[PDB]
C-alpha cells in the first residue's frame, strides 16, 4: 500500500473539530506522527491525547496562524518532538457571507487569515522539508473559490486565491522535492433538523451529506506517496455538486 | 483501508499495454475481478493471465469501443463471468495532432473513439451498476482537454468533451449511487531532448504508469465515495506539450 504515512511529521491546523481533527487522526491511524493544532488550546490536546490513547503518536499545541510567533512555535514544537517535518495540512481559516459594503478590516481578515496565514506557514515548513528529502503540502480551501455568487467578496476571492496560490507554488517547491495541493469540501453533517437538510441536497447528485472521514481519505491519498506525481491540484470533495 | 475494491467487478479498456495495464493489474491486487479489455485480443488474454496467475481473477476480451456489437459483448461478457459490474475504467482513446485543414472523417473519428464510445458504454454499465449496489465510473482525459495549442482541433476539444460530460452526467447517475471522475494524466514515459519537458515539469521527472494507476484506484475505492465530477490532472504540477 502507498497510501500510508510511514516514518511521516505532520502538522495539522484548525484540528480540534469536524475536518482538521478527521484528517489529523485519520494521519496518525495511517502511522504518521501528528503535531495537532488549533485556536482553542484545549481543543487541540484533546485530540492529540485520543490519538494517543488509540495508539498512535501525536502532541497538540495552541496556534493562532495569524500569530508569527505562534507559527515558529509550531514548526519548532515539531522539530523538537519528532526530528522533521514532512507534511504540512493547514486547515485554519474562516469567514463567510459578508455584504460588499463591509468594513475594509472585514475584508483585509479574510485574506490574514485564508492566505497569510498558510502562506506563512508553508514558507516556515517548506527548507525543513527540503532536508528530510521531500514532503506534501495540503490547503483546505473552499468551494466559493470557483464558484461565484452574492454576499462573497472577501471569502470567494481570499479562498480563490488559496486555490491559484497552491497551483503557483507547486513550481517554486516541486524541485526541492515538495508537492502542494488543495481540497475543497461540500458541506458535511456536523450539528455538534430535516426539512432544510433535505433541500440543501437539492443540488449533490450523491443524495448525502459529506463525513469529516470523506475529506479525510481524499487529503490522507493527496499526502501519501500514492500521490507521488500529483502537485498544484485543486480536488473538490462535495458528492458532485455545490450547496447553501 | 478504505483504498480496495473488494467484491468488485471492473472493466478496464485498452488495456493490453501502458496505462491501461497498470489500472488492470493494480486494480486486481486491490481486490477487484477484472474484465481486461483491448483493441488485441491476445493483448488483452495476456494481461488477464497474469493477474490470474499473479493471484487474482480476470478474463480478457477483444473489444473495438467505436463499435456497439463489440460493447455489448463486453458487457455481457462482464456479467456471464463475474454476476456484476460495479467499476467502469474508460481508457481506450486515441489520436493525437492534426493540421486544421484535416478531413472531417478524422475530426469526426476522434469524437467517435474519444466521446461516443465511452458515453455508449456508460450508458450500457450505469443500471447494472445499480442493481449492484453502487459503482463508479472513471474516465482517462488528457491535459489537451484544458490546454490550448496548435494542431489540437479534434484531439483537444474531443478530449474537452470528455471532461464536461464527466462533470455533467456525474448529476445524472448520482441519484443511481454512481460517480464519474475523470483523469487527465501529463507526459508518461509508456513504451534525448526529453530535456524539453522537464523544464516545466515542476517535480523533476516523468510520470509512469503506475502513477495514473495509483489515482485511478483511489477514484474508484471507497476512499472516493463522495467524489463525482472530477477531473485530476496528474502531471507532477506542471504541463508538457
Amino acid at each position: 500500500s502507498p497510501f500510508h504515512l510511514n516514518d511521516a511529521v505532520a502538522i495539522v491546523t484548525g484540528a480540534a473539530a469536524g475536518i482538521g481533527r478527521a484528517i489529523a487522526g485519520t494521519f496518525a491511524k495511517a502511522g504518521a506522527s501528528v503535531v495537532v493544532t488549533d485556536l482553542k488550546s484545549e481543543g487541540a490536546e484533546a485530540v492529540a491525547a485520543a490519538i494517543r490513547q488509540a495508539g498512535g503518536k501525536a502532541i497538540g499545541l495552541e496556534c493562532n496562524v495569524t500569530d508569527e510567533q505562534h507559527r515558529e512555535a509550531v514548526i519548532k514544537a515539531a522539530l523538537d518532538q519528532f526530528g522533521k517535518i514532512t507534511v504540512l495540512v493547514n486547515n485554519a481559516g474562516g469567514g463567510g457571507p459578508k455584504p460588499f459594503d463591509m468594513p475594509m478590516s472585514d475584508f483585509e481578515w479574510a485574506f490574514k487569515l485564508n492566505l497569510f496565514s498558510l502562506f506563512r506557514l508553508s514558507q516556515l515548513a517548506a527548507p525543513h522539508m527540503q532536508k528530510a528529502g521531500g514532503g506534501a503540502i495540503l490547503n483546505i480551501s473552499s468551494m466559493a473559490g470557483e464558484n461565484t455568487n452574492v454576499r462573497m467578496a472577501s471569502y470567494g476571492s481570499s479562498k480563490a486565491a488559496v486555490n491559484h496560490l497552491t497551483r503557483n507554488i507547486a513550481f517554486d517547491v516541486g524541485p526541492m522535492g515538495i508537492r502542494v495541493n488543495a481540497i475543497a469540501p461540500g458541506a458535511i453533517k456536523t450539528d455538534a433538523t430535516p426539512e432544510i437538510e433535505r433541500a440543501m441536497l437539492k443540488h449533490k447528485p450523491l443524495g448525502r451529506l459529506g463525513e469529516a472521514q470523506d475529506i479525510a481519505n481524499a487529503a490522507l491519498f493527496l499526502c501519501s506517496p500514492a500521490a507521488a506525481w500529483i502537485s498544484g491540484q485543486v480536488l473538490t470533495v462535495s458528492g458532485g455538486g455545490v450547496q447553501e
